[PDB]
């Protein structure tokens, strides 16, 4: 051969994959998401096809997941700390049965009179955030006083999800898999470069992906591996269902003082006949959407398998199917949409919640005056798979399901993969330096 | 005598479930009070 030299390049195009932090971008305008500080998007964004390029993508690997459901609950937290402790309010309380019982009409007193202008102000509470005190007529009190002071969210704070996009820093690149089968991993041919993401709403929902994204042309499931009990098993649905959800109760709401310089707010009388919460769901839409997940089903789990039976399983917040409709969090049956194997749903609200999981400091809602509605619908949704069977293409029962909510974020994140890119580099040429 | 067995009145259900419990307190973490038994309290009072 020639006798070779070693030739120093820079600007070489070759990269390792890498974990590092994506900046936030965001149409730009005290909402939880809505940060001060968040780069303006791009109004013109490039995107370029490798080609020569092929990538292993594996979505269960994309540690971005990881901090955006930090940076969230830091969102969260911070947005929500100068809020108002429940701490006088573990005041015992006489209940009865709100006339129309979910609700009950109580009394209490406290502070007396401790500095401040106070009185007994009765009041309107709910079951589901209140504990029973067998040893007394029964009475109540609030389910937190024997866990932790909890905070009545600041009522200058809206929790209306925001699109946030996230951008690679110097040096990283964002590449995206453009495959329209690609699954949880492989090596994706149709792979291209993103400046930057769009934007993500941080919808937080339990058993169905409600306002995300929908598949190409078809139902597509995905799963780490479709034998594994211990996995489960997410489905991105080619058109979404339609769901329409309400609160028919006009609710007024009345300001209290809790001390000197002190409020609390305390839900108030209710204007016409008490109703329950409840969404309508289009059965048409429901069905259809679920004869093409059925199709695509039989393709791993059988042609006669009996599948979709009623919710069960968790404890009544994952049973329960949740999402945040109005500020209030519902927690509705989605049993009615899966009690009839191979739609009005009921549904009862809660005030003092947990986000994901919370540790001794928790959030309360505030009352919400007027009614609640909103239109939304479902783009996807997480089965659980009931255990061990007899092989036979018999049952497998696919429950909604899904506690973790960072599969929110993962179910869109998928697309994309980190890597770090490496511009120096060497290769052999024909020719000594010029060396003096 | 280091140890002392004491009893208190505190903080007698303000929204909470407690009582008297009765417990042991070591001599050098307790300032004597001249003017009750001798009686104690914390010195970090
Ligand atoms: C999936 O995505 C859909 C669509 O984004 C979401 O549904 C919407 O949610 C927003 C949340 O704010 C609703 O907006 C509210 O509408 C109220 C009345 O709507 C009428 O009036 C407004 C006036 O601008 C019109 O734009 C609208 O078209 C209607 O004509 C407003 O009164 C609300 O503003 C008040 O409340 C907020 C509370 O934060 C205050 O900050 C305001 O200052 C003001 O007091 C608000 O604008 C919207 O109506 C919903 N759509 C429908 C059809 O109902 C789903 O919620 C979302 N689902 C999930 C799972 O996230
Ligand atoms: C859909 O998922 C299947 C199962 O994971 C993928 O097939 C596997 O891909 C991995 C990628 O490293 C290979 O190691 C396995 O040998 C493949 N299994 C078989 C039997 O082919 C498949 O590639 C995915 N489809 C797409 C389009 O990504
Ligand atoms: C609640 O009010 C009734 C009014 O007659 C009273 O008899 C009852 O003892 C009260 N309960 C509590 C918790 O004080
Ligand atoms: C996906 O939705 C489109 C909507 O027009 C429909 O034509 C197509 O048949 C659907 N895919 C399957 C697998 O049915
Ligand atoms: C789902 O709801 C959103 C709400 O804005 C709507 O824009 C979208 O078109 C809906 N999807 C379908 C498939 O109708
Ligand atoms: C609730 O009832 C009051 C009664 O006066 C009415 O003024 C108010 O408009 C009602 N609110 C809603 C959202 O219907």
């Amino acid at each position: 051969a020639e006798q070779l030299w070693v030739t120093v390049y820079y600007g070489v195009p070759v990269w390792k994959e890498a974990t590092t932090t994506l900046f936030c971008a965001s149409d730009a305008r005290r909402n939880v998401w809505a940060t001060h500080a968040c780069v303006p998007t791009d109004p013109n964004p490039q995107e370029v096809v490798l080609e020569n390029v092929t990538e292993n993508f594996n979505m269960w690997k994309n540690n971005m997941v990881e901090q955006m459901h930090e940076d969230i609950i830091s969102l969260w937290d911070q947005s929500l700390k100068p809020c108002v402790k429940l701490t006088p309010l573990c005041v015992t309380l006489n209940c009865t049965d709100l006339r129309n019982g979910e609700i009950k009409n109580c009394s209490f007193n406290i502070t007396t009179s401790m500095r401040d202008k106070v009185q007994k102000e009765y009041a309107l509470f709910y079951k589901l955030d209140v504990v029973p005190i067998k040893n007394d007529n029964t009475s109540y009190r609030l389910i937190s006083c024997n866990t932790s002071v909890i905070t009545q969210a600041c009522p200058k704070v809206s929790f209306e999800p925001i699109p946030i996009h996230y951008c690679a820093p110097a040096g990283f690149a964002i590449l995206k898999c453009n495959d329209k089968k690609f699954n949880g991993t492989g090596p994706c041919t149709n792979v291209s470069t993103v400046q930057c993401t769009h934007g993500i709403r941080p919808v937080v929902s339990t058993q169905l992906l409600l306002n995300g994204s929908l598949a190409e042309e078809e139902v597509v499931i995905r799963s780490a591996n479709f034998t594994d009990n211990a996995k489960i098993i997410i489905v991105q649905l080619n058109k979404s269902v339609e769901i329409n959800c309400t609160r028919p109760n006009n609710n007024t709401r009345k300001s209290i003082h809790i001390g000197p310089g002190r409020w609390f707010y305390t839900t108030g009388e209710i204007i016409g006949d008490i109703r329950q919460a409840h969404c309508n769901i289009s059965g048409t839409k429901w069905n259809d959407t679920l004869k093409q997940i059925v199709v695509k089903l039989k393709e791993q789990f059988g042609n006669k398998t009996i599948v979709f039976n009623h919710s069960s399983g968790g404890d009544p917040e994952i049973v329960m199917h949740s999402f945040n409709c109005g500020g209030e969090f519902f927690y509705c049956n989605s049993t009615q949409l899966f009690n009839s194997t191979w739609i009005v749903l009921p549904c009862r609200i809660k005030q003092i919640v947990n986000m994901w999981q919370e540790v001794g400091k928790a959030m309360y809602a505030p009352p919400i005056k007027g009614q609640i509605r909103c239109s939304s619908n479902i783009t996807g949704l997480i089965l659980i798979r009931d255990g061990g069977k007899n092989r036979s293409e018999n049952t497998e029962i696919f429950r909604p399901g899904g506690g973790d909510m960072r599969d929110n974020w993962r179910s869109e994140l998928y697309k994309y993969k980190v890597v770090k890119i490496e511009p120096l580099g060497i290769a052999p040429t024909k020719c000594k330096r010029r060396v003096v």
